[PDB]
């Protein structure tokens, strides 16, 4: 689950993960994810 990886992974894909994260662990990941889809990456 790296950082390149959240965008790699759609977010279908990647809530797919989540599934076993609190809801604390999930917010923390649903924010990286929707930045890096608008950096350079």
């Amino acid at each position: 689950l790296t950082d390149e990886e959240l965008v790699t992974m759609s977010v279908r894909e990647l809530n797919q993960h989540l599934r076993g994260l609190s809801k604390e662990e999930i917010i923390q990941l649903k924010q990286r994810r929707r930045t890096l889809k608008n950096r350079g990456y």
